[PDB]
C-alpha cells in the first residue's frame, strides 16, 4: 500500500436557474420579518453552496430566485437546503407559523434552466485544452475565469 | 426539452450543454469508437432519465445537449457517462488503452439552456395557487 493518490476535478460553467416555491396552502405569510429574514437565511445558504444569487424578489405567497448554481452541489441540493434551514428557523421564530401550519413549504417547486451564454465560449475551452505540449494557455484560460463570489 | 416536465411534485425544465475531450484532444474519437461511445452514452441516459436532444463528435470532442432531471442531476450524468464510456471504450480498443494513460481528463464543459420563464411562473403558482 502506502500508495499516496491525488484527485483533481475541475469544471468550466454557467449554470442558471430559474427558481420559486410557495408557502404551504400558500398562505400570503412571507412578509415583514419573515419576509427579510427568509432571503438572510437563503443568502447564507447560497453562500456554503457556491451559490451566486443573481436576484430574488418575494411576492407574499411565493419566492422567485435567479441563480447560478455550481453543478457540483446541484440546485436540488440548494433548493432541499434553502427550503430546509429556512423552514426550520423560521417556525421556530416566528409562533404564528409553527402552529397555523403543518410545515411552513411543500413537497413542490419550479425549476427552468436559462442560458445566459453562447457558443464560442465551447470552440474556446476546446480550443484551450491540452495536447501533451500545453505548458501556457491553460493554467492561463483558467485563471482568467470566474470564481463564486463567497 | 421544450415543454415542461413533472417529478415527485417538483416541475422542470433542465436542459444542458455538455462538453468534454479526450486527453492531449488526440482525435480518437471516430470509426467504431465514435459509434460505441455513443451507444455508451445513450445507455447511460437511460439509467439516469435523461433525454438527448442531440450528441455529436468532432474527432477530439463530444457535445451533448441533454434534458435532464434535477433530482439525479447533471454532474452524476457526467462522472457516470466518461467513468462507464472510458472503461468500455479502452476495454474493447487496445489503441485507448496500451497508447495511454486514460480516456478522458479530469475536466468537463457545463452550459445551462433556456427561455426565460414568465407565464409558467405564475402559471406553476396559480397549480397549488388558490
Amino acid at each position: 500500500n502506502a500508495v499516496l493518490y491525488k484527485s483533481n476535478h475541475n469544471v468550466v460553467y454557467s449554470c442558471k436557474y430559474h427558481i420559486v416555491w410557495c408557502p404551504k396552502y400558500r398562505r400570503k405569510v412571507l412578509v415583514g420579518a419573515v419576509e427579510m429574514r427568509l432571503k438572510e437565511i437563503i443568502q447564507e445558504v447560497a453562500k456554503e453552496l457556491r451559490v451566486e444569487i443573481i436576484e430574488m424578489q418575494t411576492d407574499k405567497d411565493h419566492i422567485h430566485i435567479l441563480a447560478d448554481i455550481d453543478p457540483s452541489f446541484g440546485v436540488m441540493k440548494f433548493i432541499k437546503t434553502a427550503k430546509g434551514r429556512s423552514s426550520r428557523i423560521l417556525r421556530q421564530e416566528f409562533n404564528h407559523l409553527k402552529t397555523k401550519l403543518p410545515t411552513l413549504w411543500t413537497n413542490s417547486c419550479f425549476i427552468s434552466t436559462v442560458g445566459g451564454a453562447p457558443l464560442n465560449v465551447v470552440k474556446q475551452y476546446i480550443e484551450n485544452q491540452q495536447n501533451s505540449n500545453r505548458p501556457k494557455q491553460k493554467e492561463k484560460w483558467k485563471s482568467y475565469v470566474d470564481n463564486l463570489q463567497t
